[PDB]
């Protein structure tokens, strides 16, 4: 896939795609609740995932928030602060969003791919939080608030390493 590349200001990279899914990755399906983002983060760290190691995750972007929201420049569009962001990300079954895969990004040192999808499995744009290539990194699928992991097609393992 041929991206194009825009380092932002907030602090990640964009760039514009024209991308059948399916002819990349598998879809890796996670549960349809408030917590998918998580789930499909942790199905890109855990290999013996679990239907609660979505928890690891939710535990890991808390600390990563506290440790890292004065430097990270896409907290400044939240219109919060940080014990008013937290008080929202904290709830049970809440939808996570790109700025906790930020913070996660950071703490883990993992780079990974949010690839947006527009129409039925294909994806019209990505945003990457790191510097890796594609097939050593998490890759994600952002479906309207919905979230599942990516696994490379010709790959044994579904998590990273
Ligand atoms: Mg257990």
């Amino acid at each position: 896939v041929n991206f194009d590349w825009h380092l932002l200001l907030n602090g990640y990279y964009y760039s514009p795609v024209d991308l059948e899914v399916e002819d990349i990755f598998e879809i890796v399906n996670q549960p349809m609740d408030g917590n998918c983002l998580y789930h499909s983060l942790a199905c890109g760290m855990i290999e013996e995932q679990q239907p609660d190691s979505y928890k690891l995750i939710k535990e890991q972007v808390r600390e990563a928030a506290g440790l890292f929201w004065d430097t990270t420049e896409e907290t400044k569009t939240t219109g919060e602060d940080l014990n008013g962001y937290l008080a929202r990300i904290m709830k049970p079954n809440e939808w996570g969003s790109s700025l906790e895969v930020n913070f996660f990004s950071q703490k883990a040192k993992v780079t990974v791919y949010i690839w947006h999808e527009d129409a039925s499995k294909h994806c019209d744009y990505v945003v990457r939080y790191g510097e890796d290539p594609m097939l050593e990194s998490i890759n994600i699928m952002h479906r309207r608030n919905h979230y599942d992991y990516l696994k490379p097609r010709g790959n044994q393992r579904t998590a990273v390493v």
